[PDB]
């Protein structure tokens, strides 16, 4: 019930995160494009993997997942802007960092709610996902010359 | 300058984003005999759709353009309509819905071919031809499962 | 670790019988849908086999003695076997696989509880991973039958 | 080895026609089950092609001359072809394949008997292996259609 | 799109006969070069089969009805078949394959033109891709025979 | 007849699977690291015969054993409680013994089907017998012995 | 009859041979930050360029032609100029030079598209189109690295 | 061991030392069983290296600073090394690995409780997976030595 | 019971060993048009000969016998004759010599087949049958290269 | 050619022209044996390309500057090129490849000697590996032509 | 370092330290280029481990006793280790790697010199193959840093 | 080059006999360790065959005429063969594999010495690579037997 609600929140937020990553992939310009351009692709595939798992788990529990663009946009707490080629590489990576931080926090909130309802399966899905998102936070901040700062 | 080629590629970026969301809905809310075949089949169709989306968008970037890249833009520029998920829709109704989405994409890809042909954009022209070919083969197979002719 | 051991061993028995019923369904299946559901019971049996061996080997690791005869499998399992019957419909055969899975999922839930109480987190992970996967199977089976997972 | 050579050539003709009938079912199929049975037709086609080549090549190896034109396939085969038709039901299409397979299985048995008598053990095994796998498909096809194999 | 449907169906028949001829060459080959040219006939067969399925399924897609019996293939095809013969030389065998390929390339060109006039751009592409590859083979086969391609 | 001996094998193959699994689990002594996963390859091959033999019986119009009750009651092999104290040598000699029984059973399967003219079934028993016999050679060799077929 | 198609195929054989030598130089003489990405990337470009050369040369043979097949022939017929290897060229400059060659190649493939179209040689037409497609996509990526639009 | 950052760093030092001990055994082994156990020490070293990298990287992600010099590994580790000796027997070599593994399973449990108390669930899972596998290796190692695992 | 089956198995151990040695000679001393197809082909033949050698020997061990295992036992028990290698033999004659070795082996495998069928050794019977099937097929192809019928 | 660097650079230029000559043989080839020797030219070219890249990168590693224009390749190489000609027989084409391989083998021996004299042992091994496989190829090529290697 | 056995063992010591230093660079790396050079360090580490195992095993094979404790590695190596530091630039990190690799190249020259002198040709090769690839990495690293390799 | 040629052909003869001796060990083996040492004999036979093939072809490439009959192998080889005996223990069989390998490593050293004196550096390299891996196998076989390599 609370588990079901935090899973459906992730469905919406992950759908918007994929969209933002695709924008970064497409509009990227400046030194470093050749390594970071295909890298967004690895990220998008990971994000799709979570989206699928969390949504299907919600179905499995008796819920009804968001499944239209209007529902993703309106329920998600991530905000989107028009694509723009002039944004710098380093500005682009900082933005991925801020999306990833929000997802880490969402997944913690997911861990907590599922733990207090005893839904162990859902609990595990959130923990695995938070684990790899935080490793990516380490790597992105290191590219930018910074500590991870979780 | 390729004004209309660019424009139909962007129309295709929006339309493919919405088509993808509609196949995901079908994939999730599917119930009834034939689930075990058609549930994973939707995975294949989404992957194919994602391929065209990426290729058509990158061709647009390649020509000097600016692809749609936010959910708001996809949804306001697409000619496809979304309704709320519902588990009570039959299998046959689900497949007929995919046929309609595919019939639309095929005619969109046809408009894409004609427009690029006329502007001398052979590369773009070929992307639209390859995509149409495959969407039309799917329409044959889906129609067949439903005991019908392709009626292209 | 007396009760983690007890339930690990219970699983060895129920999973042996669960494997036998899946095999029956695989052999005696008749009706529209056979060609997709026949090889699908193969995938289920292989996954049941994986659990059988991992739970058993965890029980040895903890210093116990796993059930290892058809006799022990029979008298300890709470699953009930009947004679093979070709005249059972496809839908009824899938409903039967649903029952067996629902039972296994409940078992793995107990196993999870007792391991968590006794401080055995290795065995706790084992039970959780296997529950996740069987519950995904129950959704898909019930969807084929036009129904909700109803967990 | 006169009757072994003659029976291999018969198979070359009948397998060529069986191939063509399967191709027709693949193309003209409509209705529920299309998505599983349409590609399944390709698997049978590939399997049929393998027998065709083994049997033909064995006939060559023994100093024979295989049928190698469409006219020869048509006039020497005991199988009958009809015009393609999109209106036939899936269930009718599958029973048509059971029929072709029933004929091939019996032909392969004549193959086995005639070569056992003449002591051509190599040709004997070729027909045995092929009969084994064709009877297995008759079970599965009939099981889909709600029936016993009735070999 | 009346003419596109007809030349697709013509190709179905002619490809079917081309297959049979390639297979006769494969089987009846003798002389220096056998070891290289016998397996090569397999590759051309796999490629001719690819054309046949792609073109037939395009016709179904457009609302047509493919030829699907040996009888229809023989009667509609323009290629003549003859009885198999071991005494034919390697040079003669390869020359015959060249003749068949020249024919198919001329048919694919006509197919290209008709579909172009009618606006069927997908059929246009199938015919073009197939023409490219057959032409390339004619070059290699002619080169083996000591000749320019002479398209 | 052929149907009767196919069903017998279904039964005996199910108990022999259970016995290999026992050896696999309870094994202790020098040679564990090689023989423990070797029992895995044996069970796989045993599972292969089982599935092929049941399916042939279905194909012939038969009705295969499909309960632990039926396997255990129809098999001529006997099971005992698992014991950690058995020796590596004693464990391999049990396997040898189960394999000798299977080779004789497959023999009967060959003779019976051959006399009935069911050649497909005849070949199934022949292939299975060949491989089990090869296994008896190797196991026996590990234990310092001739195959003594 | 097909004399202009032949002559443009052979022109490409000369130009591609020289383009392969220029990529090799860049590969070898490269120095500066980003070397570890861009050095192996020249290898991928070299394999692509080798694929077109061999395909366009064999199509010329298939048509009745006689391809250029000596360094002297390649050098005298190519419109590309070569200079001496120099380690002191910067990374930006090397990447800029590859863009120059890629732009020339894309325009030559376009001319090849045109000529084969006017002669009725649809097979040769296709070979140029497929090659143009992928060279233009590379011009997009390289210019992105350099902070620029594709400017096709 | 104050917190999660502390026990991870401890794991870094102990895994570096355990790797070196396993390499010693790999190199100096002698006696019946060499051909099996010599390569099996590579599998262990690789598994060890795996955990080393996971834990080290989690400590960095968390804002820490892993030990990265031999002196640091040597001084902080609780395991003790001795000069390589060819006159150690196979069985003694195996028992030393068991000793090293038993220490590691204990360090992993400590890391489990400490992370569990802090709410650091990610570090909790990393220590749980590592313990699961180490303990399985102790069952097998002991079984070769004629003993129960005795965890 | 199984003395004769056991005797023919070992006969084959010797013959397969000499046959292997003869193929290695042909492979080494081969000169002439076709070298580049037939030199590697000899390796495929050697690997197939080794396959029968190991299988037939192991079947013998399995039945309680004792396989020949010395070049002396091989060379005295074999019915095949060897001669010094010669570079001046033609391609067509090396291939004809291979043919003769194969003809002998197939006759032997028929003797093996007959002997084993009479003693009710159904396993040994199958091994000989399978080896005969493949060797006879090579005979067809080799004779086809040389412009002849198989003439089994 | 007075040092290791000068012979590497000599090799860069000679390998580039050797590549060009092999490409010409590949393209202008006609006659019996085309089908085996046309794609063999490909394997020869890929191997030549590996030597080129390796010897050039060795030069850079030693502080040199490899030739890197067609002008520089053409002027520094002792190999001569002629216009392509379809009327050259197949056996004549193979003889030309032998001729180029005999030259390359001689160059590599000079490279071996020079580098050995200077203690450039890494360079020395590069020339040795390359000589070995070229010489093997001369053996096979001459064997196709009914001749001893005559190295 | 008077003989082959002693320089091999010095190699065992320095290669263990090399590995520890590369691992540091891997972990403490920060700045533009992190995403390419972080994984590259793993490639170097893996290649160092290979040289370790080969050089160590050769020593054993000749009848010596490899250093096998962190103590022995650290005392016998000529390489210095400092504490981990996130605030080093990418250019400074790759500069440290170069210096380490130059040292290793020079050692392998000593191993080569000493083994040639003693006529142990096997050990000679191992040092030669390892010198080859380390030198190649130096060129690439120096190129990234805008420099000639300056061996 | 006469002596290089002479020792290549001696190797041809010795490697043929070694291959014969290993197959015997493989076949006649009985006792604890059979299951690991029986397949290990296949790996050694394969590596032997590779050496045999390389050394014979190098001889052919040099102008030579390798031994190619069983009689030539038997009478030129310094290895002696004895009748197969199932009673030899596992430890005796491995000791017999050791003696064969000791002879081969020594034969390869004189191959190395002779080709070095004649300046045949390709032949020199082949003997060196072979000696390296054989001597590695002596270490491993002596370890199983609880001994030092004692080269
Ligand atoms: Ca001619
Ligand atoms: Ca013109
Ligand atoms: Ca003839
Ligand atoms: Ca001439
Ligand atoms: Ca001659
Ligand atoms: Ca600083
Ligand atoms: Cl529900
Ligand atoms: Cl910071
Ligand atoms: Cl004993
Ligand atoms: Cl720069
Ligand atoms: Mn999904
Ligand atoms: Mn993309
Ligand atoms: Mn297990
Ligand atoms: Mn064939
Ligand atoms: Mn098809
Ligand atoms: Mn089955
Ligand atoms: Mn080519
Ligand atoms: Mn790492
Ligand atoms: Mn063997
Ligand atoms: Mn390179
Ligand atoms: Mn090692
Ligand atoms: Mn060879």
């Amino acid at each position: 019930a609370d588990s079901k609600a935090v899973l459906n929140q992730a469905v919406a937020d992950l759908s918007v995160a994929h969209s933002i990553l695709h924008q970064v992939h497409w509009y990227m310009r400046g030194r470093g494009f050749m390594i970071w351009h295909p890298k967004m692709d690895e990220y998008m595939e990971e994000i799709d993997g979570y989206l699928d798992e969390m949504s299907e788990r919600l179905i499995t529990l008796g819920g009804a997942p968001f499944s239209t663009l209007k529902e993703f946009s309106e329920n998600s707490q991530l905000k989107e802007v028009l694509g723009d080629y002039n944004v710098t590489i380093e500005e682009q990576l900082a933005r991925v960092v801020e999306v990833f931080r929000y997802l880490a926090a969402l997944f913690q909130k997911g861990f907590d709610v599922s733990d207090e309802e005893g839904d162990s399966v859902t609990n595990d899905i959130f923990n695995v996902a938070k684990a790899s998102i935080e490793k990516h936070i380490w790597m992105l901040q290191a590219e930018l010359g910074q500590a991870p700062k979780l």
